């Protein structure tokens, strides 16, 4: 498996319904992009470094290196980013192969 | 289940043998915790985190937030920190319940 992980902070003006919209729309990409095997999001409860801002995590899982790239440049994923970038103040992106 | 997510940047001077030891030992560490369900680590291949610079991810699955908090002050985890904290330039920790 391979993973696409994002860590973000919303802009202060974003409403709670709009945060719900953000995650519901992202999660729904599994119904649009065949390459997506699983998707989860979460809100951090620990807040170890409040000064760093980040509050939420989204993790997407794929079968292989081939399918994740198909996801990255899918028009629906690109479109999501181009529109909903307006929602975040800070973003970290990771693409990687889980290992132990 | 709850995810314990670590995001880090190693100091520039840290060697590849040092990074190998770091992750081998952290995986050994979480395996002594009965509450641990899964662990993986990964190195980002995308490298779009700019000035932030985070390169590596560790994700541990635990039964509960309580088992995480106990884990954090367990002397083996405190000891891991004592020995290896000089390895990382930046580190973020998040704990969250995956949802869809």
């Amino acid at each position: 498996a391979v993973k696409h992980l994002i860590v973000l902070k919303f802009k202060d003006e974003i409403t709670e319904a709009q945060k719900e919209e953000f995650f519901k729309t992202y999660v729904n990409l599994v119904n649009i992009i065949p390459a997506m095997k699983d998707v989860y999001w979460g809100k951090d409860v620990t807040q170890k470094n409040k000064e760093e801002g980040y509050t939420h995590i989204v993790e997407v899982t794929f079968e292989s290196v081939e399918t994740i790239q198909d996801f990255i440049i899918h028009p629906a994923h690109v479109g999501f980013g181009d529109v909903y970038r307006s929602f975040w103040e800070k973003l970290l992106i990771f693409d990687y192969t889980p290992r132990k």
